[PDB]
């Protein structure tokens, strides 16, 4: 009985935390690299959380697996090609995906990671092998699928790049750019390739998201609109601690990318404080509903329907409004951003 069975649209998930964890243990073992456990079951209770944990915390279950997968080609396609398929599974019809193209290659990064040994596995090469293999799913399993590149807040060398890659592959899937990573780092938002990098995307027309007061204060995500230029907010649930920051964005219409479940994970949300959502579902904000990283939550996107349907009472009338709101808060050209509504409508008549 899925809390919302009907198209859905997802905006917020990253492609390094939507992996199965067969696959990893596969190119753990083909490629001799050691992981913290050899079952798929005692796989999934390492990397995955049962607890809530912080920020940082959260962040260290990537370690795990990341080597498994970075660098190698056959690897990043084919995890590309299956997240397209998982998506399919869900009821999602458009999803836009996102990832740091940086974290999966070992050649003409620094600082490299991983500890890797240098290759030939470039930056750019690894939003190409992307691309393929989101294209080969999207033809195979007939979901719409796009993705979004991202700059890691602690490593602003390496924003310019990512603007310089959204460039090139612009609509070849990528639509955005974002800004991901650790948000208690002090003043990340404002570190200099960061700003830049986001200056060009404006100046270039390249779209984009921050992540933003998922953790932090509404100061951060004051900055990421106000000297970012975000077009959405990834989380943001303390900006309603600003009154008059909230009422504003509310009135540009901000889109806000919501994650339920993780906001709880992450130690983000006090399960006894009334989450943020409800508010924006009560003023009726522009907001959708995300998995984010479902790997690691052990969830999948009826996860966050049926924890919003349980406790906030969401009911069928609005996991339409806000897939609608979705739709027209993507970073799809005007065509195809209709072309969307319009199968939506059509569907949930
Ligand atoms: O998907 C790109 C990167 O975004 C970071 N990321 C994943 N989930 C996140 C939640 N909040 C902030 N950053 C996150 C990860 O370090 C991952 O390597
Ligand atoms: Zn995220």
């Amino acid at each position: 009985t899925p809390a919302f069975n009907k198209p859905k649209v997802e905006l917020h998930v990253h492609l390094d935390g939507a992996i199965k964890p067969e696959t990893i243990l596969y190119f753990g073992k083909k490629r001799g690299i050691a992981l913290p456990a050899d079952t798929v079951e005692e796989l999934r209770n390492i990397i995955g959380m049962d607890k809530p944990l912080s920020l940082p915390g959260f962040l260290a279950k990537f370690d795990y697996y990341m080597p498994v997968i970075a660098g190698c080609r056959e690897a990043i396609k084919r995890i590309a090609y299956e997240f397209v398929e998982m998506k399919a599974k869900e009821g999602v019809v458009y999803v836009e995906v996102r990832y740091s193209p940086h974290l999966l290659a070992n050649s003409k990064v620094d600082p490299m990671p991983w500890n890797q040994t240098e290759g030939d596995v470039t930056p750019d090469d690894v939003v190409d092998l992307v691309n393929q293999g989101l294209q080969e799913g999207e033809q195979a399993f007939g979901i719409k699928v796009r993705s979004i590149l991202c700059c890691m807040r602690h490593q602003p060398s390496w924003s310019l790049e990512v603007l310089e890659l959204c460039k090139k592959y612009n609509q070849k899937t990528v639509v955005a750019m974002d800004l991901a990573g650790d948000e208690t780092i002090e003043g990340s938002s404002l570190f200099p390739g960061h700003v830049e990098a986001y200056e060009g995307a404006v100046k270039n027309g390249i779209h984009r998201t921050v992540h933003a007061g998922e953790v932090g204060s509404p100061e951060v995500v004051r900055e990421a609109v106000d000297i970012l230029k975000t077009e959405r907010v990834g989380h943001g649930y303390h900006t309603i601690e600003d009154e008059a920051l909230y009422n504003r964005l509310l009135k540009e219409n901000m889109h806000f990318e919501v994650c339920p479940w993780s906001s709880y994970l992450t130690g983000a949300w006090d399960p006894k404080t009334t989450h943020a959502v409800v508010r924006f579902k009560n003023d009726k904000a522009n907001y959708s509903l995300n998995t984010e990283d479902p790997l690691i939550f052990k969830s999948t996107l009826d996860t966050d329907y049926q924890m919003t349907k349980k406790d906030m009472g969401f009911t069928e009338e609005e996991f339409k409004r806000l897939n609608i709101n979705a739709a027209k808060s993507s970073f799809l050209p005007e065509e195809e951003k209709k072309e969307l509504l319009e199968r939506l409508y059509r569907e949930y008549q």
